[PDB]
């Protein structure tokens, strides 16, 4: 379309996967205001399309995202940030009911690591790096860089990456638990599209319920989490795809889900 | 005894280890109602026996448990699931004060992985695979498959395993935090019995207090957890086994605990 | 000062690192009342000094800390725990706003792993062993050996280490998420001092805000944690170090923070 | 039936209300093991009856319950109270999905106030008294006397009632929030039965979902509580009673629910 | 814009109060989709206006709001609600940073009480009635009717109002804690406008901070609530209104706040 | 002792009550640093005395406490508020294991209401007024004026008191849940001393455990709180005061507690 910083397109088989690529080779894909607004518009378009079942958010081959534009947040004060709700349009990815895959190739510093951790699945290349360099410019992460990273890779590693700003490899992120699969830099997007197609081959309402159940593991207790999980498991016996799946399991055949 | 789906026997030295083996190779150890009732009866028997200190739950050599029997809940609706307390007898592993060790050899999909995660120690074999294939039949896990899995392996890996139904190897569950030790297939049961003997060689009340203190790490905050742990530690100076152990450590000898 | 159980000195470049060494080779650095009081005094002195930006806590080359002194708690009862509260001065390390690095060489059993887990960054040697052998003396951990360890390495591994008393290696602790970097025994102190220098090379108020934001990940929920992180990010635009760092990032130059 | 401590009968219009009366005029309805077992059996019978929609738990005209029986717990030690779970049969009232009305007439001290607070609706008479006299015998409440009372009447009033053992009137309990309606002594049971009839006149599944939604306000946060409430509101559009009620609201007629 | 269901106008002296009046006497102010969209637009306009400091939400003299439009959600199924995010535009009131005052005169049943409880201050009239009639139509409250009500009036009164549908008076809501002041029907609007003027007579950033500090008392713990409150109290010494007010208090004069 | 801002003395029968009076008629008992240090020293002295069972904090007949001293915090900035941990000594009252009774006569504005709410039992006079007038000077409460007040009197009343600064009466605080008893101005001290005597007439360790169990109702969930209460009840069987009280109840005599 008329997007300036992102490239929106429908990739994959049968046009069931949405690919949002960050195209900004002049600032290492800086998360400016216009880029975030275009990303939110693309996410809304992909969430208002019954043909799309999964979204893949990727960047470039040398850098996924360099964070927020430091050259846009420099001449700001406390009143100009608190009475303008700075970085309020960055919590729109966590309100998406469709799965979002984060293909990370290259530098993922500052806002890039947060944007990747706000996704369901994090796929990184063989030459990917994750770090929190906010401490080097006199600030701290403010979009989920000290909450999800601490519960994902551990307290010690998160403390180190936040207080030192050191870069970790994809192997360290796989060992700790930040990423789920290491892929080559030239085939990461293809494997991400294949994973999004696997995901989009299932019932959309059941996928949304499963995503909510998994996300409810960081907001409540174990007992209440299991109770909400059992309630959502009870509330799925009233759909049409559950019975179809159980019938295709009993009788040896393929399951055709009707998204209902 | 008269068990139709399980094999209950007292194993280990001095008959201090309870072994519950699921024996039904005709459905890959389907978690039906009768099997769950027999498992609960065996757990109650092993909890009302002052000679058993630890329980070892195991399955077969090709499949630990293939989940709930889908050939029974196929003709169930929302009314037959909500006001019938479906799967209500599956929360008996979290109410047992004695440690339960899970020996996974083969396929542990859905209900098997849930029952494994509801145990304290998870021991898997080299030829073992863990997955949650609920998204392929039109439902979601409802017995702890989206809460205990996310807090162990990570958000990304849990999201992938839930939304794709893919199978992970024992090495992946070991490097992620789901399995604590990788063992051969032909020696997993013996090493699990040895671990249960090393557990049942200490004070039963102190072991139960330690189990409660460890399980309280997912039900509240860090400060409240530390305070409850300190209170449970203060509540140990009123028993005889703590004093016996301290005297044996000071005098450099062996401690004979009397479970009191 | 005139400390008999610890050695306090200002190490590092420009005397910006506080090295607290535990010198008790006769009891494997037993955590007695006097040693803990001296540790708290050293921590308060290093906290009330404007020239210290990070603290490095270490022990010996064969044992970091063998836990609490059993010779001072063997003849205690239940009434001697609520009244004249025991282990009440061990919660002075989690109240320090400056980063505390832990260098573990040798045995870290009981109270040693508990004091190491209360630190932000944990550095272990190639021949370091972490364990919670409280179940072998009739007691349970009482200073965070069942809350932070469970959330760090996982439920299964923590259950095993607590109910069996077995020792793990530095490689397993790094793979599970207990330590952040494995260093040689003869060069662990130098790398810890270098990490403390790299940490103290930034603004102290921003480092304290980052430490609090990371520590608030085990005391609140994800939604409330994100809002608290956004608040702490908004509350840094009123300082001079943030603007100095942003200017040094835009006008590419060395950043000189005034710790204000 | 054959109950020697309680009187179980089916009261109300069309035999839709269960009335459990504590009959022990010699011990002021002491909460012994036999009485609690009979109460649990009566609750199970009323929960396995499709004709009963609400339960009314009442006592006598001078005392509802005097608390735990002292003549059976005096010769008990720590190893006889922490083991075997003495207070494990008293939490069978919060696991009931049918509404339980607690008609409190007379003395409600110790375990009686807890048994009343473990119900949905608390009805008190004119000469009603609530107190926590456990502090006068050297113990503390252990069945919800310091958790629900603190969140119901306030911190200060609960602190006073726990640390002093003073008795409060029914008017003070109504002004604070302990009870919701003050009824005469001679007509308390009749008004409780009428309230139970008005409750049972609605769909049982909808009433159970509403009870779960209300009870989820003391175990979760407001943000996640609202999400669980919306999910349970979504999960009611698949039943017949919701459509029947909406049709009887649109067209001027009465709603006849089929409990499905 | 020109509204047909609500009346948006600037009231009070100096045009500092925004009054939203629900004008639908033909359906007792039914909370339909268009009415909620107009209410959200009016709230956004009043929140993006640098002259409005508080909002007063009111209805009519006989009914504030009769709840959600039942004549539009009757022909809805489980799929048409969970995959359409029904009632997703009703959480736009708890995201407003400016204080919202609710003036209830008449019937506030179902969605009316839910909309009133999402406001900071709740002002009711003499002939005002609050109830939850959702149980009489086959559904449950789904917009905060079982979470914000239970934590205000008590568990027993909330259970009664939810499972019986009974109507309470303004005196009961004042004695329980649902409303803050009882005012006449012909002067409730004027006193609400005066309260909004007294609220908007202070600094807007400090008012927003206090509102967030009070709202954080239901989403967090007391210990972390105190820490967040102390942080928000520290983060106010960098504004121009705090020092102005302190200087005016020291010099015994009036403080002229500039919202900065 | 030689206190210039407070008056410390032992009152009550047998010198079992510690009366701490705030004597500063020139500033309406301003909470300055010296006054807070003296209050903390007096609290520590009264908590380390085996002849003191309860503490009674009070002020004057015209004003209990006017809050923090504005004359020493006017020229403070964000750097002098985040650093040095300003107001860190105001959290020494919530760490006392002995009950603290608050006698409020006159004005209790700002810090006075916070110090009163940090106590267990709140006793106000007939001429007492509670308010949070921080919004009138440009700041917000920072010592529990927005966390305990919201849970005590409700959301609406707390919002009004914080955003308007209006003063409430003792009757409103009692009907809302802030205070527990209304007493005359000249006899409030005698009734508080009698309440402290009735509290100190029991076992100190059991009273401390009850206070902790009541305070754990604002930091944990309902299930976890009930479980911690049950654990404390089981631990109470390790002292002699419980057995003495039960024996005195069985043999119908007065119980003599020895705090062990
Ligand atoms: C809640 C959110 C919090 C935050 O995210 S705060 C910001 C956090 N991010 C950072 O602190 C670091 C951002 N980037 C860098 O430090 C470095 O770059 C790299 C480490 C990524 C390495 O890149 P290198 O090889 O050194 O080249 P280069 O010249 O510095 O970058 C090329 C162009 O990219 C612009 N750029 C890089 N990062 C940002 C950014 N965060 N905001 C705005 N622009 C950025 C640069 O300035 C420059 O542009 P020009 O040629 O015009 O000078
Ligand atoms: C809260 C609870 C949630 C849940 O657990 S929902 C259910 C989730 N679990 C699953 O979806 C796994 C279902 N099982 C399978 O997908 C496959 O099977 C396996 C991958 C485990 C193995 O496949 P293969 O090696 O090809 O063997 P095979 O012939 O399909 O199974 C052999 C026999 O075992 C029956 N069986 C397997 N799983 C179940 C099951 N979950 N419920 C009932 N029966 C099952 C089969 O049907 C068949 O039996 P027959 O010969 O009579 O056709
Ligand atoms: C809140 C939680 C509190 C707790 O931590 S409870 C206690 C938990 N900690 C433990 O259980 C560890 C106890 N220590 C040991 O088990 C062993 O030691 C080692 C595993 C560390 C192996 O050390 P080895 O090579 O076998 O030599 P050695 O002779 O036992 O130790 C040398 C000296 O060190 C003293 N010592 C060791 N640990 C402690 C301790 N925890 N408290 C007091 N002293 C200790 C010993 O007794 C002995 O001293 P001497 O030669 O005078 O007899
Ligand atoms: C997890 C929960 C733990 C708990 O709840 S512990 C319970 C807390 N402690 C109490 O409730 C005891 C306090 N009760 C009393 O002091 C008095 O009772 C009353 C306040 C109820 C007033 O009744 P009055 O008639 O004045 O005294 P009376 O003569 O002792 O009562 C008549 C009969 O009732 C028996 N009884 C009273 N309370 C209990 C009880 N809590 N447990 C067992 N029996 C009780 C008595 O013993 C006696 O019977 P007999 O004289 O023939 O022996
Ligand atoms: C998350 C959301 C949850 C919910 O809110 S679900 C819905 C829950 N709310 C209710 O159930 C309230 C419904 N009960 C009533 O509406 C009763 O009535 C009253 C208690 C308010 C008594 O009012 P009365 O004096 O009997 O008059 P009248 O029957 O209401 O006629 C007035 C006109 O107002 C329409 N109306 C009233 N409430 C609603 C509504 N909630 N939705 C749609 N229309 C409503 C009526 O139908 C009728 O209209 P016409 O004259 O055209 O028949
Ligand atoms: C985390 C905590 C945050 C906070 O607590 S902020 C402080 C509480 N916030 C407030 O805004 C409270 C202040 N408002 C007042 O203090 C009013 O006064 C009163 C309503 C309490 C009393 O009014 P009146 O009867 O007219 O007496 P008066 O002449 O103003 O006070 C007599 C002397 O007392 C000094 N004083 C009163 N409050 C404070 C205070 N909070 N800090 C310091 N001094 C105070 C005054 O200034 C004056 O003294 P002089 O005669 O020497 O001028
Ligand atoms: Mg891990
Ligand atoms: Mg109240």
């Amino acid at each position: 379309a008329n997007f300036e910083y992102i490239i929106a397109e429908k990739r994959g088989k049968n046009n069931t996967v949405g690919l949002i690529q960050l195209n900004r080779p002049k600032a290492l894909n800086a998360l400016c205001d216009g880029l975030i607004d275009e990303l939110n518009q693309a996410l809304k378009t992909f969430e208002e399309d019954p043909a799309v079942g999964a979204i893949v958010l990727t960047g470039g081959d040398k850098a996924f995202a360099a964070g927020a534009d430091i050259k846009e947040m420099q001449n700001l004060s406390f009143q100009d940030c608190y009475s303008s709700k700075f970085l309020k349009h960055w919590d729109h990815l966590t309100q998406v009911k469709k799965p979002v895959i984060a293909a990370v190739n290259g530098y993922a510093f500052g806002g890039g690591c947060e944007l990747a951790m706000m996704c369901d699945i994090i796929y990184a290349g063989e030459k990917a790096q994750f770090a929190q360099p906010e401490i080097l410019i006199g600030t701290i992460p403010g979009a989920g860089g000290t909450q999800r990273l601490t519960r994902a890779v551990g307290k010690s590693l998160a403390m180190e990456m936040v207080l030192t700003g050191d870069r970790i490899s994809a192997q360290d992120a796989k060992q700790a638990g930040l990423v789920s699969k290491i892929c080559p830099v030239e085939t990461l997007v293809e494997e991400a599209i294949q994973c999004a197609e696997k995901i989009a081959s299932n019932s959309k309402i059941v996928v949304a319920m499963a995503k909510e159940s998994v996300n409810a593991a960081f907001e409540m207790t174990l007992t209440e989490g299991s109770k909400l999980e059992k309630k959502l498991f009870y509330s799925t016996f009233a759909t049409d795809d559950r019975k179809e799946g159980m019938t295709a399991f009993v009788e040896k055949r393929k399951a055709n889900f009707k998204d209902q």
